[PDB]
């Protein structure tokens, strides 16, 4: 028990500098998946706009996952940082950090309880918000046919457990129901109900319509929607991020990889 009662901790929660829109400025960041592997991103200095909707895409292996961790300090830079609203993602502290942002993972899951605590359980949200974040996020109407209990209502990990597309769609509940300055997406690596990705996809940009969404892809539709692309792969920005400027012209590997 003092074994693990010993670990060291990944950062700070807190710290005296604090924000009062959105923001994302790499400056010369790079980072290591892990200290004992080498670098997975590599002296990147991209800014992104401040409702921008930008995409991510790379071959297997490109090291771009990565970049959700490092945008939410999940592993720590190895040289360089990041600059949101004006404040360094480190000066802001790692609590209030990620309580300001928004991510839906690569893979989300469910929480034995209930869905009103698996989705707020920061207990901050009002009642009439976490009925119009289910209704726009076109959820409270199945949520409501498991039990009268509705909000209340139970889940699991077994027997008691959603559909396994329904756990993204779940996911970008949450993040809807957040109040997020800044947000991020993701998608299932495996093949997943179509009418899931179409309802999140949907959903997302017709809520945030005013707020970013920086996207990671596994399929380029995504990447078509964007209004920014930026391909990446061996721990580097692998072109001219445009909105399919080089798919237009340059016969890119970012229009080999929508050919694929």
């Amino acid at each position: 028990i003092k074994e693990y009662a010993d670990l060291k901790s990944e950062a700070p929660l807190i710290v005296e500098g604090h924000r009062p829109q959105g923001d994302i400025k790499f400056n010369n960041y790079s980072t290591r998946y892990r200290p004992e592997l080498d670098l997975v991103l590599k002296h990147i200095n991209i800014h992104i706009k401040p409702n921008e909707k930008v995409g991510i895409v790379g071959r297997t292996g490109a090291g771009k996952s990565s970049l959700t961790l490092a945008l939410f300090r999940m592993i720590e830079a190895s040289e360089g940082n990041i600059v949101i609203d004006n404040i360094a993602i480190n000066e802001i502290g790692l609590y209030d950090l990620r309580h300001k942002l928004s991510i839906i993972p690569q893979d989300s899951q469910v929480f034995e309880g209930t869905v009103r605590e698996n989705i707020d359980p920061i207990n901050q949200y009002t009642d009439e918000a976490i009925w119009r974040a289910l209704e726009l996020s076109h959820l409270k109407e199945h949520v409501l046919s498991m039990s009268n209990d509705g909000l209340d209502a139970q889940l699991t990990e077994g027997g008691g457990n959603l559909s396994v597309g329904q756990r993204q769609l779940l996911c970008l509940a949450r993040a809807m129901l957040v109040p997020s300055k800044i947000l991020v997406l993701d998608e299932a690596t495996a093949a997943v109900d179509v009418e899931t990705d179409k309802v999140v996809q949907e959903t997302i940009r017709t809520a945030f319509k005013d707020r970013t969404i920086l996207t990671i892809a596994h399929r380029l539709n995504t990447i078509m929607d964007s209004d920014r692309i930026i391909v990446l792969d061996n721990g580097k920005v692998a072109e001219f991020d445009s909105p399919g400027q080089l798919l237009s012209d340059n016969k890119s590997l970012f229009y080999s990889l929508c050919m694929e």
